[PDB]
């Protein structure tokens, strides 16, 4: 499970080339491809094939969960914003409830942001550690100075996106010419029951079902694109309106074909590992690991294949981080301190900016490596760090888009029982993790070559409820607390802020 000679090569040489061209750089379906490429690291690449092969196909409703998360954001979120002219998504906060509320959701997308950095620098160093023989920790330190070169000297989505699909079609078409014919691969998926779409199963419990990608995953995508800070700066940048939502369903196309590919790569790779799982065999330690070894195992002829193809998920993946923390900078000298302090020279300023831009480089790696310690989940924990924390904001968003009666105190009161609660399933399901078999991981082969009372039924929720959990009761606990320190009348909302118009 080593890249080997003709590997090597190929990998350095085009981390090299890929870090050249960004920093001599440095020193409307572009945009729509963009959009999607930011969140297509390599998280997703270990993630959704690996959850795939094990829950099977149910996996494909993300899209769906997507899809219905765009169309919302297309026409409930994309028109306040946009109308609005608003610099700063958040600015919507401001002008509808106050500053302070500004401020706290301000706060919520750094942290959030961060969290997920960190998380997003963790996976490239997973794959290098899994692929080249480096303790985490050496790898870590690697990805971390690489992150660092590419933030603190110098910030083509479309060519990551396109490279990386055509990446997942490479794979799937020599995986499936490998096991025979696509009818083989699908009746040995299908013996096994890796092909069942339908899984209406109401337990909450269960980690992938219709009712969890469709709720939770929907909420969960919402407070990723919808309310989100970059993906919004992007949408108010383009005209008319039109463009904006022409863009929007383009980046739905191509999440729809990244996730799609990557569910049915997921499928294939199960397929080849049918028996002698390399999971139960100690082949590999986690399940997030079984991507680079289907990488490494299908091209073990071809002499390059594997470093490029993984060079490019590295690489673009840690062009990503560095994108979402220089904007993490960016939003915090523009949000902050600029309105807070008075004025101050564009020298004092970029150097603050420099400042915040490695102060977050450096509190994501350790984000990056306090979950390399944790376990694993690439995408598991990016998604419940990102639902746990901006799920709250987003019922904040909800909750002053859609209910009149609504005031500061009332989304404080609402900001703070979400965090609570999200936190505490976050942590209850940390402490406590579901059962493998309550989870539906589906069976697998190897021969081939509750303490508490809370720890059973409320921390075993799918980890895609953990956000969505948050929102609901935002918008339940501003609801409440709102209509009770006093309704806020309509007539006061000046321009266009309710969506009731
Ligand atoms: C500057 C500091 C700014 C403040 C940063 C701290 C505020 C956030 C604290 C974390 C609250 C949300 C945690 C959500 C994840 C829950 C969990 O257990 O999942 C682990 C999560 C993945 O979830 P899993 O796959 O289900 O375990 O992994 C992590 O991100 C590790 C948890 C780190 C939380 C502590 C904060 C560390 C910040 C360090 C910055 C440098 C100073
Ligand atoms: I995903
Ligand atoms: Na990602
Ligand atoms: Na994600």
């Amino acid at each position: 499970a080593t890249f080997g000679a003709w590997d090597y090569g190929v990998f350095a040489t085009m981390l090299l080339v890929s870090t050249g061209i960004g920093l001599w750089v440095g020193l409307a379906v572009p945009v729509g491809l963009s959009l999607a490429a930011s969140f297509m690291s390599a998280v997703q690449v270990l993630g959704v094939p690996a959850e795939a092969a094990r829950y099977g196909l149910k996996f494909l409703w993300m899209c769906a969960g997507q899809l219905l998360n765009s169309l919302l954001t297309a026409f409930l979120f994309l028109p306040i914003f946009y109308r609005l002219g608003l610099t700063s998504t958040y600015q919507y906060l401001e002008l509808r409830f106050s500053r302070a509320v500004r401020l706290c959701g301000t706060l919520q997308y750094l942290v959030a942001t961060m969290l997920y950095t960190g998380i997003v620098i963790y996976a490239p160093a997973l794959i290098l550690n899994q692929v080249t023989g480096l303790d985490i920790w050496a790898s870590l330190l690697s990805t971390g100075i690489i992150c660092t070169l590419y933030t603190t000297v110098g910030g083509t989505d479309v060519f990551q996106v396109v490279v990386m699909l055509v990446g997942f079609w490479v794979i799937l078409a020599r995986g499936v010419i490998l096991l025979g014919g696509p009818r083989n691969v699908l009746s040995l998926a299908q013996q096994h029951s890796r092909i069942n779409l339908m899984d209406f199963d109401p337990d909450p419990r269960s980690r992938y079902t219709f009712w969890t990608f469709i709720v939770g995953g929907t909420l969960v995508w919402l407070s990723m694109y919808g309310v989100n800070q970059a993906q919004v700066q992007r949408y108010v940048a383009c005209h008319t309106e039109g463009k904006a939502k022409l863009a929007l369903l383009v980046n739905q196309l191509g999440l729809f074909l990244i996730v799609a590919s990557a569910a049915c790569c997921g499928i294939v790779m199960f397929v080849y590992y049918k028996d002698c799982d390399p999971l139960l065999t100690g082949r590999i330690s986690a399940p997030d690991q079984y991507m680079p070894l289907l990488v490494l195992d299908i091209f073990e002829d071809l002499p390059g294949v594997p470093g490029l193809f993984l060079a490019c998920a590295y690489s673009g993946t840690l062009s990503t981080a560095s994108t979402s923390i220089n904007a993490m900078a960016a939003v915090t000298v523009e949000d902050l301190i600029k309105p807070r302090m008075p004025g101050l020279a564009p020298r004092k300023l970029v150097f603050i900016s420099k400042g915040l831009s490695f102060i977050y480089g450096s509190a994501c790696l350790t984000v990056a490596a306090l979950s390399s310690l944790l376990g694993g989940g690439v995408l598991q924990g990016s998604f419940t760090v990102m639902g746990v924390i901006s799920g709250p904001l987003l019922g904040a968003f909800t909750l002053g888009m859609l209910l009149p009666a609504c005031n500061t105190p009332g989304v404080l009161s609402g900001l703070a029982a979400g965090l609570a609660v999200s936190l505490w399933v976050a942590v209850g399901a940390t402490l406590y993790p579901p059962g493998e078999q309550t989870m539906g991981v589906l069976p697998t082969s190897a021969a081939g070559c509750g303490r508490p009372a809370l720890a059973d039924t409320f921390y075993a929720i799918s980890y895609l409820y953990y956000g969505a959990l948050g929102t609901l009761t935002t918008m339940l606990c501003g609801a409440l607390i709102s209509y009770l320190t006093g309704p806020t009348k309509r007539s006061s909302l000046g321009p266009g802020l309710l969506w009731w118009d």
